């Protein structure tokens, strides 16, 4: 199954020119708890920002341009991309926008982090039909000694 | 010699309790490199925000209350705090506000990271009359993929 996992600011902003202006170690811990021992499919921009292969997950970069790290697989198409990961129960799309638009249609579940942060964006999370999705998990939290904005984690399943 | 190390947003705005609205691994690398192998003094809020002893550093918490962890030294006064090290070449004060305010008059060096982030706050780094300080090192940096904003590194010596 294909799942999408994203941190969204107010208005569905998922990326900037630069790093987002939030420090959410809890958002990372949720990110990891849900991506571990799973194949993660990302684009190049995001790969350039993670800094390295993610530990304990099969890194897959979806891109028309190639062959830079030895430590991740390099796929050129979604179709290929899907296979490169395999016969797995669930594949994780970790963005950015472009990969998001393309995997959506196939998406059966969404893992979202709603961050209360107003940012002028560059990329956005495609527009999903809130009618098409069902919320099966929700959990709100306030900013604290380590998290700079309040956030809410949610899981949607395609209706 | 006592030094203060602070990251400040526009208007000398510093953190009060919740994490600051930014992601600057460059600022943390600078912090490390400048504090490693030295004693660091801080308040109860900063400690909670760090949340573990800084490695390679002698951790001193200047609170007025109850020593909660044995892996750290718990003073109660400026006096107690200094002594607590004896004779080292440099003592670093890593904040918050109140600590800045009580060590400034004994401080002869400042390592400041100036961040182009308009952020809102009650607290501010204490006011230092530049006729008592010399800009000795300065170096700007553009925001990037790993760092949300622009920052300027700066060391000033008390004259
Ligand atoms: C820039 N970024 C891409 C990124 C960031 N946050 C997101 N957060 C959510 N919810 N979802 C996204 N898809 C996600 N993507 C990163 C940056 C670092 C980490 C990483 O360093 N995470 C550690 C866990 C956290 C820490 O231990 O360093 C990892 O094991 O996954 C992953 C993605
Ligand atoms: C929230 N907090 C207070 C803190 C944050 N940055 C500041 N930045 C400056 N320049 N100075 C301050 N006094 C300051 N102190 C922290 C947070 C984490 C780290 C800690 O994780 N530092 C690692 C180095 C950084 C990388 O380890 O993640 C350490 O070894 O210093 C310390 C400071
Ligand atoms: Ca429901
Ligand atoms: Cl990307
Ligand atoms: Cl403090």
């Amino acid at each position: 199954m294909i799942s999408l996992i994203a941190a969204l600011a107010v208005d569905r902003v998922i990326g900037m020119e630069n790093a987002m202006p939030w420090n959410l170690p809890a958002d990372l811990a949720w990110f990891k708890r849900n991506t571990l021992d799973k194949p993660v499919i990302m684009g190049r921009h995001t790969w350039e920002s993670i800094g390295r292969p993610l530990p304990g997950r099969k890194n897959i970069i979806l891109s028309s341009q190639p062959g830079t790290d030895d430590r991740v697989t390099w796929v050129k198409s979604v179709d290929e991309a899907i296979a490169a990961c395999g016969d797995v129960p669930e594949i994780m799309v970790i963005g950015g926008g472009r990969v998001y638009e393309q995997f959506l249609p196939k998406a059966q579940k969404l893992y979202l982090t709603h961050i209360d942060a107003e940012v002028e964006g560059d990329t956005h999370f495609p527009d999903y039909e809130p009618d098409d999705w069902e919320s099966v998990f929700s959990e709100f939290h306030d900013a604290d000694a380590q998290n700079s904005h309040s956030y809410c984690f949610k899981i949607l399943e395609r209706r």
